[PDB]
């Protein structure tokens, strides 16, 4: 391996000690290989099902299930009896849950994928190399590729691995590094060395990338670096170091296991000790193993009453609804616990152009030399109309119409927009839409020329597809194109060699077309043209023409501008190397300026609001461009990032400063700034580090294999439509139209659900816990069992869950988006709703117990010892006639326990509605707010009534109800829940909340 790029062609073939025409000798394989390894990326690892299952079953809960089960399966068992047949459902139901459980689990993450998986997909199977033991080109399989052999590609080819290209073979090489970045355009690869050994990938230009195709030619090179050391290889690993935590939701609900373990292990221990009166009355006599049995058939009770058994139900299938629906807003949502994060994003990095612009282009203003005379200097401003590359609009001097022709500086302006232009024009039926073909700025340049016919030339008696490059046309066929001079980041600009066509424009002949950004050329303009003329550049004239480009791009304009020039006598053809890129800036000089053009790439309708809400929001946004500082900062503004006359010194800083500063301040500019100029590689991801450490929840948008470690490491990784696969596999979320707003309105939507998402949970818990004081008295008073773990998960699961999933349709509220985002360390159950909940569930616990045993005492079907005897039924078939007198079962009776149900599932139907609502009295948010709700209700009961009125159903658990003496009965001691809580939710006025 090596820092190829920044050594010469010989450094790296001395280096590797390898011989260009004859590749490694099987010697160096064998060593190389060993000390380098193989050409490839480290395989997949995948839990099998078992691994997968035993995680299934290492919730805390789940565990807790599965123990419980197991003791209720030990106890049934432990019977004798031919109608103890049933006792073999309670354990096998629990089982069936968990089991489920495991079922989805398993054909959950077994749907899922690796972003490190989707790298894999650009590594190709094979290669080419020359090696010594033959002399014809060896066609082998990429893995055994090593670092130093000579290697060679051409037009089809992946590129294997990070290449130093030796020498091109074609004429020129082009290559296509999107997957790097995702910009489909190809680019020119060179021979000669990059100084810099810190280069960014982009300014490699004689490298090769593993990963990349060969867009055009064929050359030779040799292999710097393999494996995991190459350019993508790297990212593999950054994006496998990176650990991305728990959604808080998850992170609260393993807090609730934790605890609802705690307290359960606690009551055991109260329990005991309230019944640890048996170490000092015993008769030592028997009934001690009858006696055994109930502690631990009431333990399995008490899980079950625990658990929100069909919580994860009702959570999975909320957001499943709610991602189907984003999806219809163009949110695409991969991982369905994302929408929680999502609704809390605190901060949102957009790309621009891409989102928040619509990277459509269209020249607005353009501007050449008038008139040079002193000190006195004229320009020659301009309008251009038209949005769509489309070739319609008109040309204008103060609004008015002009015919761009009785202009000379024009058309040159333009035969230069027409010949140092690498794009083009093409007009499709399928939708009769005018499509750029090259690159946006320069397809919009073309499009400039369509406009502005300089030689007034027929065309309204042309079809549209002939239309669009007809203008162009023209101008090519005026002056030859020999070869052009790359755009090269270093000297931002291009140029096209040209030669005329023989007599009709060889005056001067042999001319060069050069554009590029405004500072570099006109520094290298040593003339101005005043319309077909000449004049030496002097102080004031260039000063008038940087001002209205200074204009322009900072103005309320927000312009991109391309200073456009000629060199009227360029150096002769045989002086000039067109293969080595230094010379090109060399070549660009001695200048004369014709003119600057302005374009613009517009902000989405939507963006401008969108970006308010966010403010409303209190969710901060920062755009990430790649224009420079100044026109950054304007479009900014245009959009609302920033206020037209507010500071911003602190607030925009660009890549490269960025750099110059301290860990330390580079942490604060972060916090507080909103906009980054020229940003390189690791700044979106170091950004995410530094929005991270103030806790704040962050997007990020991108879509090359270059930003994958990023969106990797935002909360939310945010991918585009149009962008790549991998990016879209390293993100959690996907705009299918690219649209910044988009972003927006899923964080509305994130914030929507969980609302209602929270509420359903507090609604389930809070029974769960009232369950549990039930299953607590009934031991603590020794009670007959009042509820069956069976009856229990019927409900937790249906009779409870149904209105669960309905609140999750609990109309928004108004100002969801005018609130700052939701902190994550908030609890959704603390204070004083720790205390209502805390009362509820006591009541609930005191109803039910109270009616089952009502059946016993009070009742006119089965009355009981009014005493409170009933407290020894255990002692009955002992002593009979020890105040017993009746029949020793009545305990063991299936009415009273579907008293206590009965009362619970009512009490739950009611519990729904006082949670459609945290604070807010049902007169003030009547239950028919959501239809619903109440909908699900009637399911509900109905179900309950099912359980009762079939036959099979109600031998598994309890008897018929006794419809207005014992119903009513139900009534009069569950429908006061609903005032309890109006009584409690009112404590909401006395208190200074709302
Ligand atoms: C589900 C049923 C029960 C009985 C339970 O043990 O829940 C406790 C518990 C673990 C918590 C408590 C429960 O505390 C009690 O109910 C007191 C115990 C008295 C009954 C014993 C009879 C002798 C929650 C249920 O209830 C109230 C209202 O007091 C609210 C909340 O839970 C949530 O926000 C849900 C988490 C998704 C948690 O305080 C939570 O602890 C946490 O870490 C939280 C933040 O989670
Ligand atoms: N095809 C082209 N040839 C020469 N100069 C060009 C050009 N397209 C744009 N320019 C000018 O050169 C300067 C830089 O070009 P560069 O290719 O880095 O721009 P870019 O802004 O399009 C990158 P990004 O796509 O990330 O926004 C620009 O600011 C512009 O003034
Ligand atoms: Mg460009
Ligand atoms: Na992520």
């Amino acid at each position: 391996m090596e820092a190829a790029h920044s050594k010469s062609t010989e450094e790296c073939l001395a280096y590797f000690g390898v011989s260009e025409t004859t590749g490694l000798t099987p010697d160096q394989v064998k060593r190389h290989l060993e000390k380098y390894g193989h050409n490839e990326l480290p395989a997949e690892e995948g839990k099998s099902l078992w691994e997968l299952v035993i995680e299934q079953f290492e919730d805390l809960l789940v565990r807790i299930l599965l123990l419980a089960a197991c003791i209720s399966f030990v106890l049934a068992w432990f019977e004798e009896g031919e109608e103890t047949i049933t006792a073999f459902v309670e354990p096998f139901v629990i089982l069936l849950i968990l089991i489920a459980n495991a079922i989805v689990g398993v054909w959950q993450e077994r749907n899922a994928e690796n972003a490190i998986e989707a790298l894999k997909e650009y590594e190709p199977e094979m290669g080419k190399v020359y090696r010594a033991d033959r002399k014809s080109v060896q066609r082998i399989k990429a893995r055994d590729i090593v670092p130093g052999d000579i290697v060679e590609v051409a037009v089809g080819d992946k590129v294997p691995a990070d290449i130093r290209i030796l020498s091109i073979k074609s004429t020129t090489l082009r290559v296509d590094q999107s997957i790097l970045t995702g910009e489909s355009v190809s680019v020119i690869k060179h021979t000669e060395p990059v100084p810099d050994p810190r280069a960014v990938n982009q300014d490699k230009k004689n490298m090769l990338f593993s990963g990349t195709n060969i867009a055009a030619g064929k050359a030779l090179g040799i292999v710097a670096t393999t494996g995991v050391s190459t350019e993508i290889g790297k990212i593999r690993d950054q994006m496998a170091a990176t650990e991305q935590d728990k959604t808080p939701l998850q992170q609260k609900l393993d807090e609730f296991g934790e605890q609802l373990s705690k307290v359960i292990s606690l009551i055991c221990v109260a329990v005991w000790l309230i019944n640890i009166g048996h170490f000092n009355d015993p008769v030592h006599g028997g009934s001690w193993i009858r006696g055994a049995i109930y502690y631990f058939k009431i333990a399995v009770a008490l899980a079950v009453a625990a658990i929100p058994e069909g919580l994860p139900a009702v959570i999975t299938t909320c957001l499943a609804l709610g991602t189907r629906r984003m999806a219809k807003k163009n949110a695409i949502v991969r991982s369905l616990p994302s929408v929680e994060t999502l609704g809390c994003t605190s901060v949102i990095c957009s790309d621009k152009t891409g989102t928040l612009t619509t990277n459509q282009m269209s020249v607005c203003k353009m501007f050449i030399i008038d008139k040079v005379d002193g000190d006195f200097c004229s320009l020659n401003e301009f309008s251009i109309t038209g949005s769509t590359y489309a070739p319609e609009g008109e040309v204008l001097k103060n609004d008015k119409p002009i015919r761009s022709g009785q202009f000379d500086g024009l058309v040159e302006l333009a035969t230069i927009c027409a010949l140092c232009n690498d794009s083009s024009l093409d007009f499709n039926e399928t939708k009769g839409v005018y499509e750029k073909v090259g690159e946006a700025t320069e397809t919009a340049l073309t499009t400039l020329v369509e406009k502005m016919n300089v030689f007034n030339t027929e065309v309204r008696n042309l079809s549209k597809v002939e239309r669009a490059n007809a203008c162009n046309s023209v101008i090519r066929q005026l002056m030859k194109k020999e070869f052009t001079l790359e755009f090269s980041r270093d000297r931002k600009s291009m140029s096209v060699y040209c030669s005329p066509a023989k007599s009709s424009r060889a005056a001067v002949g042999n001319k060069m077309f050069v554009k590029g950004a405004p500072e570099g050329v006109i520094d290298r303009c040593n003339y101005v043209r005043v319309g077909t003329t000449r004049v030496p550049m002097t102080g004031p004239v260039k000063e008038k023409i940087l001002s209205v480009i200074k204009e322009w791009g900072t103005g309320r304009d927000t312009l991109r501008c391309l200073a456009l020039a000629t060199r009227d006598t360029p150096p002769k053809r045989e002086e000039m190397v067109l293969d080595d890129s230094s010379r090109f800036m060399e070549y660009e000089t001695d200048l004369t300026f014709v003119g600057v053009v302005g374009m613009l790439d517009p902000p989405r309708k939507e963006v401008m609001g969108s970006i308010q809400l966010c403010r409303d929001a209190g969710i901060r946004v920062i755009m990430i461009t790649g224009d420079n500082k100044g026109t950054a900062i304007a479009i900014c503004r245009r959009i609302g990032i920033f206020g037209e006359n507010e500071e911003v010194a602190d607030r925009a800083y660009t890549g490269r400063e960025f750099d110059d500063l301290p860990l330390a301040e580079q942490r604060e500019a972060c916090r507080r700034a909103c906009c980054f100029a020229r940003v390189e590689p690791s700044h979106k991801s170091k950004i995410v580090e530094y929005l991270q450490s103030y806790d704040e929840i962050t997007a990020m948008t991108g879509d090359g294999v270059n930003d994958a470690p990023a969106l990797k490491k935002a909360e939310i990784g945010i991918a585009m439509g149009s962008g790549t696969a991998v990016a879209k596999t390293a993100s959690e979320m996907v705009l299918a139209d690219d649209n910044f707003s988009t972003i927006v309105a899923a964080v509305e939507e994130g914030r929507a659900i969980y609302n209602n998402m929270k509420q359903f949970i507090r609604y389930l818990i809070s029974s769960n816990v009232g369950e549990v004081v039930c299953i607590f008295l009934t031991a603590a008073l020794g009670l007959p069992e009042a509820l069956i773990p069976v009856q229990l998960l019927w409900v937790n699961l249906v009779t409870d869950g149904l209105p669960a999933t309905a609140l999750g349709f609990n109309p928004p509220d108004l100002d969801i988006m005018d609130r700052p985002p939701r902190s994550p360390k908030e609890p959704l159950i603390s204070g004083w709703l720790f205390f209502r909940y805390m009362a509820i569930g006591g009541y609930v616990g005191a109803a039910t117990v109270g009616a089952a045993a009502w059946w016993f005492m009070y009742a006119e079907d089965g009355p009981g010892v009014t005493y409170h005897q009933l407290t020894h039924f255990m002692q009955c078939t002992e002593d009979h006639p020890h105040f017993e007198g009746l029949d020793c079962e009545i305990f063991e009776a299936p009415e009273p326990m579907t008293m206590a149900l009965s009362v619970l599932v009512t009490i739950e139907m009611c519990n729904a509605l006082n949670s459609l609502s945290e604070n807010q009295s049902l007169m003030r948010m009547p239950p028919w707010v959501n239809i619903w709700l109440l909908g699900s209700i009637c399911l509900s009961m109905s179900l309950h009534f099912l359980i009762l009125y079939v036959d099979p159903l109600p031998m598994i658990f309890k008897l018929k109800a006794l419809d207005l003496t014992q119903w009513l009965m139900v009534l009069k001691i569950s429908l006061p829940v609903i005032g309890l809580d109006e009584i409690l939710k009112f404590i909401a006025r006395n208190y200074l909340e709302g």
